[PDB]
């Protein structure tokens, strides 16, 4: 259809499958095993993308261009490495990906929306799904296309260090979270067939349920350990959010570094492909998670030749390396050449990264659109999560007797008032894990508004405001203080950093809200991935309000403790009175929670 030299695969308006097909069949094997490799841009440079004719980029954790990088200085990178990628032989652009998993969080200045366990609180997922579309503009905004998220994981005992990013221990809460995707990715059109690849265009991004499956059942919370458990029970609690992302066209899958029933599923044949792939009819492409392939063996990395072939045979279509590319395509070529992965397997790996590639419109916009910078930290975005993060608040506690006056809400007007606790004035912590950095971080760390800060903007200009950490019980007792508000809880974590088999927060912790609400009627705001042993806090307090992991936007918390919006969000999961019960989930035979799931005292808007 036109010129002398005329390639279907560049021609816009031919349909996917016969641009696939007609580039497929003009690759070599090394530009083949090129696209299945995705390296991290720290060992990128524009030979290493052209020489091996690399198919995939990704930032991990904390991987940025430099700290405090604007939007353009993301852009310019990312082009940079698309402009290398475009110099090849056949100008397969490259896809580049990154964990924006509650807004884009690696960036500098990026809205930062309640983590999943929060979001879960909500019982909305429409709010969800607004979420993921203004996730994905502000992912265009730094030049990314691809989100690895969202995390449909099931975490059935909170002792893992990643149950934060679960939305429930409910399967069916997290069914009806994958929202997200269609926000992400666009809505897929009205006759669209479950299992193939969806993104609307430029302005959206490439999502990524994670990670398959059953990440979220492993022995003890045991983060990347063994999920022991019978098909039934993996079918009926760990796997249903999957359909429902096929059926809103999730582009990729990330598989668990977690083994089911003691098979690693980086290499498990039978549910990459007998299930995934042949049964939900999955038509994206499959993904590694980061040097997946090398723990497959005790120890990782131990056998690296047998981690791609398992991993390979297994189904897998692309691996996050992500940085010894040179051995990778090494080694995948060597087995392909002495007939130990056949080509139809490279070939159909190939023939869904390109899928998903075509589809989502990369070869017709592979570069950043600069106008899209400005989307960073854009104050609709924040008004939104200050949205979701009152949603998410769940009020356990508002008096200490039934015969007290509430204490919530608190009246903006008053001479003088406390705040007061490690998490009062600290974005890190109230951001927690994959914020800036991998594990997080502490103290300002990008563009918010602390708790301190949001009591400062809500109250009455006559009410004084008096900050302390952790005062001792006469500060209070002297100060004249009409009320309290007091936040402490978990420091950040990420993956297995976080396993923690006691559920206890540090100290100072306790000790400043007993402190406090000894002297004084308080609101202890707890700040926490998950639950966590929480009787002593109660005990010491007259309110007592599970914020989770709320974000950069901390005048949702305000929204609430001052009454402008009532307390609605419910426990997404079971808390428990003592972590000998766990694991403790609801529907369990002999479920004793301290709070059921479901559980939330409300108030009226004042
Ligand atoms: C930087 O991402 C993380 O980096 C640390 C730094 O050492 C690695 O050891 C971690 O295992 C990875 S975790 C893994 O990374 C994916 C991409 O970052 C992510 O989507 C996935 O959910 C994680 O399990
Ligand atoms: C589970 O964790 C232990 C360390 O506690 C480790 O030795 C074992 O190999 C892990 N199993 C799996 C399947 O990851
Ligand atoms: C609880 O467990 C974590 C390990 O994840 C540890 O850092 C902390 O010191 C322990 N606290 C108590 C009270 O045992
Ligand atoms: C808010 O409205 C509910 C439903 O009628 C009521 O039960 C609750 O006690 C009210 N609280 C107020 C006005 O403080």
């Amino acid at each position: 259809h036109h010129a002398a030299d005329y390639v279907l695969y560049k021609d816009a308006t031919k349909p996917v499958e016969d641009r696939v097909a007609d580039l497929l069949g003009r690759m070599t094997l090394a530009e083949k095993i090129g696209q299945m490799t995705q390296i991290e841009r720290l060992v990128a440079t524009p030979d290493v993308l052209r020489d091996n004719f690399i198919g995939s980029l990704l930032s991990g954790g904390g991987s940025v261009p430099r700290k405090g990088a604007t939007a353009k200085e993301w852009q310019d990178m990312v082009d940079g490495f698309q402009k290398a990628c475009m110099s090849t032989r056949l100008g397969i652009p490259m896809i580049y990906g990154i964990d924006a998993v509650h807004g884009q969080n690696n960036v500098y200045g990026a809205t930062i929306f309640p983590h999943n366990v929060g979001l879960g609180a909500t019982r909305d997922p429409y709010l969800v799904k607004r979420i993921g579309e203004a996730t994905a503009l502000e992912v265009r905004a730094t030049g990314i296309q691809y989100a690895f998220a969202p995390c449909i994981a099931v975490c059935r005992d909170p002792r893992w260090g990643r149950c934060y990013e679960s939305y429930s221990e409910d399967r069916r809460i997290v069914q009806s979270m994958t929202e997200l995707i269609p926000g992400l990715q666009g809505d897929v059109p009205k006759d669209f067939t479950s299992g193939m690849p969806f993104v609307a265009g430029k302005n959206k991004v490439a999502a990524c349920a994670k990670h398959f499956v059953g990440d979220g059942g492993t022995v003890d919370g045991i983060n990347e350990n063994n999920t022991i458990i019978n098909r039934e029970g993996l079918m009926n609690i760990h796997m249903p959010a999957y359909k429902n992302a096929m059926d809103k066209g999730v582009s990729t899958v990330m598989i668990s570094y977690s083994s089911w029933n003691g098979v690693k599923m980086h290499a498990n044949q039978d549910l990459v492909t007998g299930y995934l792939k042949d049964t939900l009819k999955f038509k994206g492409f499959v993904i590694s998670d980061f040097e997946g392939i090398d723990r497959i063996t005790t120890p990782a990395g131990s056998d690296y030749s047998y981690s791609v072939k398992a991993s390979i045979l297994a189904g897998l279509d692309m691996i996050m390396v992500p940085n010894k590319y040179q051995q990778f395509i090494s080694i995948l070529t060597g087995h392909v050449n002495g007939g130990v992965i056949p080509m139809s397997r490279i070939d159909d790996a190939v023939t869904r990264i390109l899928r998903v590639k075509f589809t989502m419109g990369l070869f017709e916009n592979p570069y950043a659109d600069p106008a899209m910078a400005e989307q960073l930290g854009k104050q609709e975005h924040r008004d939104l999560a200050r949205e979701a993060a009152r949603k998410s608040l769940v009020l356990l506690k508002n008096g200490k007797t039934s015969t007290d006056a509430p204490l919530l809400p608190l009246p903006k007007k008053a001479p003088k008032i406390l705040v007061a606790g490690s998490h009062a004035d600290n974005l890190g912590y109230q951001c927690g894990g994959w914020t800036i950095e991998w594990q997080g971080d502490t103290g300002r760390t990008t563009v918010g508004t602390t708790i301190l800060e949001a009591v400062k903007a809500a109250v009455d200009p006559s009410t004084v405001v008096v900050f302390a950490e952790n005062p001792d019980a006469e500060f209070v007792k002297s100060g004249g203080f009409s009320y309290a508000i007091v936040a402490v809880g978990e420091h950040p974590y990420t993956e297995t950093k976080g396993d923690n088999l006691n559920l206890t927060i540090p100290e100072p912790g306790l000790s400043t809200v007993q402190a406090v609400c000894g002297g004084v009627r308080c609101a202890t705001v707890l700040i926490s991935g998950r639950p966590v042993v929480v009787q002593p806090l109660l005990a010491a307090s007259d309110a007592l309000v599970a914020a989770w992991l709320p974000g950069s936007e901390g005048q949702g918390v305000t929204d609430a403790l001052f009454g402008d919006f009532g307390f609605t969000g419910r426990l997404p999961r079971t808390w428990f009175k003592s972590v000998d019960q766990l694991p403790m989930n609801v529907g369990d035979a002999h479920y004793d929670p301290l709070f059921r799931l479901g559980y939330g005292l409300t108030t009226n808007a004042t």
